[PDB]
């Protein structure tokens, strides 16, 4: 849940597993550590 609608900067670099923001690649990747790894099990994905 995010708040403020103006003033959102500059932030091309959002993780799209969950929805964060990030101003540098290093930054972002390495958030993703916590996506990158374990998949969804079962039937289907989600
Ligand atoms: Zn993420």
């Amino acid at each position: 849940g995010s708040s403020g609608s103006s003033g959102t900067g500059e932030k091309p670099f959002d993780c799209i597993d969950c929805g964060k923001a990030f101003s540098d690649h290093i930054g972002l990747n390495q958030h993703r550590r916590i996506h990158t790894g374990e998949k969804p099990s079962g039937p289907s994905s989600g």
